[PDB]
């Protein structure tokens, strides 16, 4: 199956990975290129997972993977269709070369000094050029580490296709689902379960240890007016909870908290976090983060001559911004594309800024660039939303801009239901200019209102 040389091999079989192929094949059009993916599909887009699959109302999209976005145009999980990749046999032998996938094997060891890896079937592979696109594999709670394996049966860590699989099929076969994280990725499962869940007439419940939703990102006034947004989706939020322990009792899920307070429910979902995949390093001999943890690379994604890093797990030096760790599908997008393009020769650093984005369901949208944390200093400017100002019209306060700084400049930057204005928040970032008065920045947002007090 595969072959023994490949000139281009990207290891794990995700956005980064993608992202990386296409690069290098429009720079190098005849470049032969695998990637050796341990799941059993081919390359596919995360986000929906969370977001528009739970919103579709064919009852076969379990099945085709299909989802209308929030303006209704249809269109696949997928990257590519399988037609687009050449087989892993014909590589070497196609004239102008391809894009292969190895599905359902996994690199084991990497030889760093013979440009060679393993695979777990025992087979060797030797490259010119290797890319690591191995992402990350959700954190369980210690709380239920230390519960039974029958906790930890009716336990979902979410981010494959598998998960929304069975994920789904249990919001139809029980009356009460627990999401454990107010992150972003808790939080749309949330509003994915509780708009299942008013059909049926069952319970969701969401808890998490800060005071409202995405309070580690948010700050307090735009965190406490999401959580209102997440309860009148249909779901029971717990602020302020850590979980001591989690136990069978008659049948149900007994979570029980810190503060004393104890929760039933039948079904837990474990969002607190990504640890991201660097068991390579060990074979490797390649040095890992201890700040930011994945692998550390330069400013150019760069762990080796022959060896770079891209998407989840790579821990990068930002020129502009410091040394940081990023776990966006945009950053996927775009370090993966960088990466190839350095493959072949670019030698270029990261300085476009990936973006975030999250979707609350068609009415309520986040998108963020830059530094983004609720320990940060911010100023947040505010104003009524228009019809416009919501993910599917874009493709007393309802929308606003937070910008995030350090040493008096702008680093990052949060709009709430402002749409395609990405690129004006990407310069502000760029320019680092002291801003004399940020309400006259916000004016760039198409926010315009009199200074309030904060
Ligand atoms: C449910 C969900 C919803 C999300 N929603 C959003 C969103 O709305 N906005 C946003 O910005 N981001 C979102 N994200 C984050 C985004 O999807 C990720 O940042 C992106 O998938 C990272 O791409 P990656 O290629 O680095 O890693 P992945 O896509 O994780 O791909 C890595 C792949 O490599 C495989 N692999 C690992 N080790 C090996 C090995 N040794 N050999 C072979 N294969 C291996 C893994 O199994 C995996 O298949 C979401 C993530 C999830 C899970």
């Amino acid at each position: 199956k595969a072959p023994s040389h490949v000139p281009f091999l990207l290891i794990g079989g995700g956005t980064a990975a993608f992202a990386a192929a296409r690069s290098i094949r429009a720079r190098d059009p005849g470049a032969r290129v695998l990637i050796v993916s341990e799941d059993p599909e081919l390359p596919y887009m995360r986000p929906p997972l969370s977001k528009e699959l739970w919103f579709s109302d064919d009852p076969n999209v379990t099945k085709t993977l299909r989802f209308k976005q929030w303006n209704g145009k249809e269109r696949s999980i997928y990257f590519q269709p399988p037609s687009f990749y050449v087989s892993a046999q014909d590589l070497p032998h196609i004239e102008n070369g391809g894009v292969a996938v190895l599905t359902g094997k996994k690199v084991v060891q990497l030889d760093v000094r013979d440009n060679m890896l393993k695979l777990n079937d025992g087979s060797q592979i030797t490259y010119e050029k290797c890319l690591i696109a191995t992402g990350g594999t959700p954190r369980s709670l210690s709380a239920i580490d230390r519960a039974g394996a029958e906790v930890k049966s009716r336990t979902t860590l979410f981010r494959k296709i598998g998960d929304f699989r069975s994920l789904e099929k249990i919001s139809r076969e029980v009356k009460s689902i627990t999401i454990i994280g107010g992150g972003f990725l808790g939080s749309e499962l949330a509003c994915a379960l509780g708009r299942k869940a008013r059909a049926l007439g069952t319970e969701v419940i969401q808890l998490f240890p800060e005071k409202g939703n995405m309070g580690k990102i948010l700050p307090e006034y735009l965190s406490n007016w999401t959580m209102e947004k997440v309860r009148r989706e249909g779901v029971k939020v717990m602020p302020n909870a850590i979980v001591q322990s989690v136990g069978v009792s008659s049948g149900k899920l007994l979570i029980k908290l810190k503060d004393g307070r104890k929760v039933e429910t039948d079904h837990i979902v474990a969002a607190v976090g990504l640890e991201p995949n660097v068991e390579l390093a060990k074979t490797g001999g390649l040095e890992i983060d201890s700040d930011f943890g994945g692998f550390r690379v330069n400013a150019e994604l760069q762990a080796r001559s022959n060896i770079w890093v891209a998407g989840d797990a790579a821990c990068f030096y930002d020129i502009k911004l410091g040394r940081r760790r990023v776990e966006h599908h945009d950053h996927a997008v775009v370090s993966g594309r960088l990466a190839g393009e350095n493959m072949t020769g670019a030698a270029k650093p990261y300085w476009h800024q990936s973006m975030f984005w999250s979707d609350l369901g068609p009415d309520v949208g986040y998108e963020a660039i830059g530094l983004v944390d609720s320990s940060l200093p911010t100023v947040g400017v505010f104003a009524k939303a228009t019809a416009q100002d919501n993910p599917k019209s874009a493709t007393d306060y309802g929308k606003g801009v937070i910008f995030y700084l350090r040493d008096k400049v702008v680093v990052g930057i949060v709009l709430w239901n402002i749409f395609n204005r990405m690129p004006i928040a990407r310069k502000i970032i760029k320019d680092g200019e002291q801003h004399e008065d940020l309400n006259e920045v916000a004016k760039l947002f198409n926010i315009h209102e009199d200074l309030v007090p904060r």
